[PDB]
C-alpha cells in the first residue's frame, strides 16, 4: 500500500498563533487562563491545554472577576466582547486576522444601516461572532447556507446590499450560492471571490489532487472542525472513501484492506504529529514509506500580540 500525504495540509497561521497565545498566557500567568470555546476546534489540542490549566467556557458569565480570558480562533460577537469589556478581566484576542477581517466588513455595512448577508452554516461560533458584529434595526443582518436559502430571502433595500463568507467553506458550494446571490440581487457587492481564506482554499485543492491518487482519504481533524469536514466531503464527492478521524486509533482496519492507495490530509486545526501517528498506523497495517504530493507554498505567519511574547 502506498502512503500519499496531502500538500498543504494542517497547521494554518491562525491556529499557530491562536494556539501560542493560549500557551503563552499559561506560561506568563500561570492556570487558570480561561479560553471562550475550543480556541481551535481539536480534541487533541484542546485536552492538551485543559491539562495545562486553561478552562473552556461558553459563556463570559462562566468567568471569575479578575481573571484572564482569551477569544477563540473563531472570533466573538460584539456583544460578547462588550460583555467581557465591561467586566474586570484581561482579554486577549486569538481570533484570527482573516476572520477579523469579515468581521470589519459587516461592522462597515452596520454603521451604514445597510442590509448584509453572510453565507455560511447555523450555529457555528464563526458565524455566530460574525453575525454578532451587525447591530443597527434600520438595516439587517442575514444568513444564507445554500442556493434555496437564496431563493427565498427577501431583503428591504436591495440597492443597497453587500455579503461576506465564513472562511471555512465549500469553495466550490459557496460559488454557487454567490452566483444565486448576483442573480436574486444583481447590485449585491461584495469581495472579488468570497471571504474563504488561503488555507482553506489550499487544502481543498491539495486534496482534490490527492483523491485524484488516492482509492481512501484519511482527514485528521475533530468532528466539530468545519474546516476539516469540508476536506473529508470533497473527497467523497470525488467517489473516494473518506473518513474524518481524530487519531490514529480511529482507523478501521476494513477501510484499507487491499487497499493500493490511502492518502492522508489534515485539518487546519490539527497538529502535525497526529498525522506522524496515522501514519504510522498505516505502516503497521502495510503501508510504506509516506510520500508527500508537491504542494503550493504557503508562507505566511501571524505573530502573537506584543503582550504575550
Ligand atoms: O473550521 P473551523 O471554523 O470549525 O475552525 P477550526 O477547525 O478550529 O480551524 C481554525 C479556524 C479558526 C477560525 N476560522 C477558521 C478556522
Ligand atoms: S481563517 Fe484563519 S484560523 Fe486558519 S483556517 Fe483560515 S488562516
Amino acid at each position: 500500500m502506498q502512503i500519499l500525504l496531502a500538500n498543504p495540509r494542517g497547521f494554518c497561521a491562525g491556529v499557530d498563533r491562536a494556539i501560542s497565545i493560549v500557551e503563552n498566557a499559561l506560561a506568563i500567568y500561570g492556570a487558570p487562563i480561561y479560553v471562550r470555546h475550543e480556541v481551535v476546534h481539536n480534541r487533541y489540542v484542546v485536552d492538551s491545554l485543559r491539562e495545562r490549566g486553561a478552562i473552556f467556557i461558553e459563556q463570559i458569565s462562566e468567568v471569575p472577576d479578575g481573571a484572564i480570558l482569551i477569544f477563540s480562533a473563531h472570533g466573538v460577537s460584539q456583544a460578547v466582547r462588550n460583555e467581557a469589556k465591561s467586566r474586570d478581566l484581561t482579554v486577549f484576542d486569538a481570533t484570527c486576522p482573516l476572520v477579523t477581517k469579515v468581521h470589519m466588513e459587516v461592522a462597515r455595512a452596520s454603521r451604514r444601516g445597510e442590509e448584509s448577508i453572510l453565507i455560511g452554516h447555523a450555529g457555528h461560533p464563526e458565524v455566530e461572532g460574525t453575525m454578532g458584529q451587525y447591530s443597527n434595526p434600520e438595516g439587517g443582518m442575514y444568513l444564507v447556507e445554500s442556493p434555496d436559502d437564496v431563493w427565498k430571502l427577501t431583503v428591504k433595500n436591495e440597492e443597497k446590499l453587500s455579503f461576506m463568507t465564513q472562511t471555512t467553506l465549500s469553495v466550490d458550494d459557496t460559488s454557487d450560492v454567490i452566483d444565486a446571490l448576483r442573480k436574486r440581487f444583481p447590485k449585491i457587492v461584495g469581495p472579488r471571490k468570497d471571504d474563504i481564506c488561503y488555507a482553506t482554499t489550499n487544502r481543498q485543492e491539495a486534496v482534490r489532487a490527492l483523491a485524484e491518487q488516492a482509492e481512501v482519504v484519511l482527514v485528521v481533524g475533530s468532528k466539530n472542525s468545519s474546516n476539516s469536514n469540508r476536506l473529508a466531503e470533497l473527497a467523497q464527492r470525488m467517489g473516494k472513501r473518506a473518513f474524518l478521524i481524530d487519531d490514529a486509533k480511529d482507523i478501521q482496519e476494513e477501510w484499507v484492506k487491499e487497499v493500493k492507495c490511502v492518502g492522508v490530509t489534515a485539518g487546519a486545526s490539527a497538529p502535525d504529529i497526529l498525522v506522524q501517528n496515522v501514519v504510522a498506523r498505516l505502516q503497521q497495517l502495510g503501508g510504506g514509506e509516506a510520500i508527500p504530493l508537491e504542494g503550493r507554498e504557503e508562507n505566511i505567519v501571524f505573530e502573537v500580540p506584543k503582550e504575550l511574547r
